[PDB]
């Protein structure tokens, strides 16, 4: 995260650490608690991940220091990425992490609300992106959890910004014209959180922006909303 | 219906009754005229039922004992139940009755309108459940068609009421925390019907809950706007 | 158009003609600039069209006599008509225009911006239709694009004009109770435009109606929000 803060002890519950073994241990990706077994992330976290086996997913979580050989975790039983998925710039970057055992919910870690389809009228004014993020373009994983409130853009404003691409009703883009505050690499998967009624809604997953913070280059987010169909439906049991 | 009150003739002229008439004739089911050849109901009124022959819909009924060996009603031709449905609790819980003759609308039989996906950000704040239903858990069916005011319930609030069960975007519920009026035994398939901008808009279909009008326990009823598509696609000829 | 007005230059910089150019040179339809290489018009226009190569479409355009054979067009590459468009009467009346060259966007010549799914719940106030179409049901095409500002219809409403019809949620009616002004014969694929928030929307294609401009017989059109998945399907590259 750029031009952020650090944050409070578990303002974020939602907010997952996804870490790789391999080949020694270290974060990999955001992501949102959103069930008793299910985590919500960006399918882009998973290139040449070839195994469930290598994941765990530290919930509860401020300080990456508190993560040591001797820290409970969850195992990830299976990676569910959209069938449509090919890239982050193209849309459908959005995964589920079936975990091996259930969260037992807490102050420090309980599920974030899907955005509701009767919200999409909704101007969200509140809103905020969360990770352990590069604090520039090239940096490291940063240690606390840091927060940034950035304003939403319209996709019109947001196509603008990328003439290179198309900028689709589901991508939702974040920034400020002037830029400072952003995502970056390693905040991918985590959650643009939007407090709405006093309820905070699960509105975006941080995907992919040119750089980070730059003046006239908004973060682009997978717009949740457009998903819950497919989170219903792959939630599922058989 | 529990805590309601008789209703004034045809103040609910999309209301039916659906009888079998195996193994002798009885009420089984409410229903919405919303079409003239078409009743929508829940799907798990059809349990057992193997054939549409044993099927009547009486319209324009206020008292079950209007409805004798010589009083008309409309056969059934066809019983179209969603391809996902399984059973209530697990949503999905919609049907299509298609009718062997076409209803001839008048101030007693006309049909309801379909919420539009425009109103998903719309808070109903009158909306009734209506039927000929149990006025308690062990009971029997009522002559004169009841109705209940009741008030609809955020899917949030819901889940937490019933921690045992997805509370799906699909469903809607509508309680009062404190119980006392809901529907019961014999309301399934009915509607839960809202007055919005002097139009009544059929926005749920009655379909479970634990027991019957207890404190903290909300109905529980089909997400009639989820399905306008899929209304559409069924009730087409081909 | 009935009981419209000539346009300015220019301010409908979405608008096309679409010709044929068999058996001579005419134009045959409306159409909307919705990308660099993408017309957004209706499937109807299509009858008896068996190959692309007969199209030519016109941007930039306000009077006809505009178009000579030393006028610039572009070629049409590929038509797509929606899969379960049989006719206009029974939705599904939109279809895509693949361009053989990319517009190079001007004063003259834009796009125009997709409806959004949570604008669904506008109320939009400030919507015209646009054509060379007939001024009455026997006319001719028009020289100057005229232009005509009507009100939109709710669909309950249009259902009633309409009573031999299934007035569909991915229909859209407009037109005044009294008549006077709407599209005719030769309008068929342009837009009903509705400026929203200082913003251009592409709300309906012009589909049909029951002669032009008559009372009690608001005009029909493509619902464009109900089908912009199947936009964003159909202009991805593979
Ligand atoms: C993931 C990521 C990497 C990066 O370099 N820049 C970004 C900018 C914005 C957003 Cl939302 C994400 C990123
Ligand atoms: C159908 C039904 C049976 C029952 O026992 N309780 C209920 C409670 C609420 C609602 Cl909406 C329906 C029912
Ligand atoms: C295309 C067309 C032909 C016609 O004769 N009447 C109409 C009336 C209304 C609308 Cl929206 C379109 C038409």
């Amino acid at each position: 995260i750029v031009g952020g803060t650090a944050s409070v002890r578990g303002e974020w519950p939602w907010q997952v650490t996804l870490h790789t073994t391999s080949p020694t241990q270290r974060h990999l990706c955001g992501g949102s608690i959103i069930g008793n077994q299910w985590i919500l992330t960006a399918a882009h976290c998973f290139y040449g991940v070839e195994s469930p086996k290598i994941l765990r997913v530290y919930s509860g979580i401020l300080n990456q220091a508190e993560i040591a050989e001797d820290t409970s975790f969850f195992g990830v039983q299976e990676i569910i990425i959209h069938d449509q998925y090919k890239m982050a710039e193209s849309g459908y970057d959005i995964a589920l992490l079936k975990l091996e055992t259930t969260v037992n919910y807490a102050d420090s870690q309980r599920p974030i609300s899907l955005p509701s389809k009767g919200e999409r009228n909704v101007i969200y004014t509140d809103c905020w992106v969360t990770g352990w993020g590069y604090r520039k373009l090239r940096d490291k994983i940063q240690n606390t959890l840091q927060k940034a409130k950035i304003p939403l853009v319209t996709n019109e404003e947001c196509q603008k910004r990328y003439r290179g691409h198309k900028i689709t009703h589901k991508m939702i883009c974040a920034g400020y014209r002037e830029g400072g505050k952003d995502a970056c690499k390693g905040d991918s998967g985590g959650p643009l959180s939007c407090k709405h009624n006093e309820v905070w809604h699960l509105v975006g997953i941080t995907s992919w922006g040119e750089g980070c913070a730059q003046r006239e280059r908004p973060g682009v987010y997978t717009n949740v909303v457009e998903y819950v169909d497919w989170i219903l439906e792959k939630t599922q049991a058989v």
